[PDB]
């Protein structure tokens, strides 16, 4: 049951579990996935199961990739769940950058923002989308607003430094880049 203190370090005060509790979870985990590794397909299924009202395939895929297809270990699988469903968005900005930097080349492009914003948009039920502000109710509008808030040109590249600054300072950027299905819904 090693990676548990590793899980808590990389999670810190963000963890919603203790080492003894993570081990129990870990124990159940191994019963279901003996190898302790979970594939992208299996990960996607978790979200498809628990987000019946939406279409979480792309979202789950992007989340899985943020940890580098292939497989995730228990530590990543636990952290991945925390990133999407627990804690404060503010303690996840470094990870959020990893999420938005789709190809992982170190910077975020305009298209990459559209990719993630679209994936996140599909996590919203059709029902709740009518509550979205007019200038923020379609993937294109939201991604473009985000790009505008960072004052970028179509071919500009957004750095981690700037990403973190703006998501911290400009609360409208935070609202727009928001990736937690429940938080997006609640703010609406
Ligand atoms: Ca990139």
């Amino acid at each position: 049951g090693a990676l548990s203190k590793e899980i808590l370090e990389e999670l810190q005060l963000n963890t919603k579990f203790t080492e003894e509790e993570l081990s129990s979870w870990y124990q159940s985990f191994l019963k279901e996935c003996p190898s302790g590794r979970i594939t992208r397909q299996e990960f996607q299924t978790i979200y498809s199961k628990f987000f019946p009202e939406a279409d979480p395939k792309a979202y789950a895929q992007h989340v899985f990739r943020s940890f580098d297809d292939g497989t995730l270990d228990f530590k990543q699988y636990v952290i991945a769940l925390h990133m999407t469903s627990a804690g404060k968005t503010n303690q996840k900005l470094e990870w959020a950058f990893s999420l938005y930097d789709v190809d992982g080349n170190g910077t975020i492009s305009k298209n990459e923002v559209l990719e993630i914003v679209t994936a996140i948009f599909k996590m919203i039920s059709p029902e709740d989308t009518k509550h979205l502000p007019e200038d923020e109710n379609t993937p294109e509008k939201r991604a473009e607003k985000i790009w505008g808030f960072f004052g970028k040109k179509d071919d500009d590249k957004l750095t981690e430094k700037e990403f973190i600054e703006g998501t911290l300072a400009n609360k409208e950027i935070l609202r727009l880049i928001q990736f937690e299905p429940q938080k997006v819904k609640e703010k609406l």
